[PDB]
């Protein structure tokens, strides 16, 4: 199961609400879903050319998937992800 968190930066494109998935054991398949189920804008709106828009900083299972794999990064029901807006906002 994977767990994903937004906050007032991503609340009008998470529509404020939160829910977890199960399914895949890893952020390939998170990513690629949540990508859809908000949009491009949320893409962009938290990576906006393979790259941090404004300042927006989230994390995986408190270990930046950047560290060893991207979406290659593997997660189980224990992982969680979160999501942290911009230090300015917007």
């Amino acid at each position: 199961m994977v767990t994903v968190r937004y906050y007032a930066t991503l609340r009008p494109i998470t529509k404020k609400k939160e829910e977890t998935f199960n399914g895949i054991s890893k952020i390939s398949e998170l990513l690629e879903r949540l990508k859809v189920e908000y949009g491009s804008e949320f893409t962009k709106q938290m990576y906006d050319g393979n790259n941090l828009f404004k300042n927006v900083i989230i994390l995986v299972n408190g270990n930046n998937i950047t560290s060893m794999k991207g979406l290659d990064t593997e997660i189980k029901d224990d992982d969680k992800i979160d999501l942290f807006p911009p230090v300015a906002g917007g």
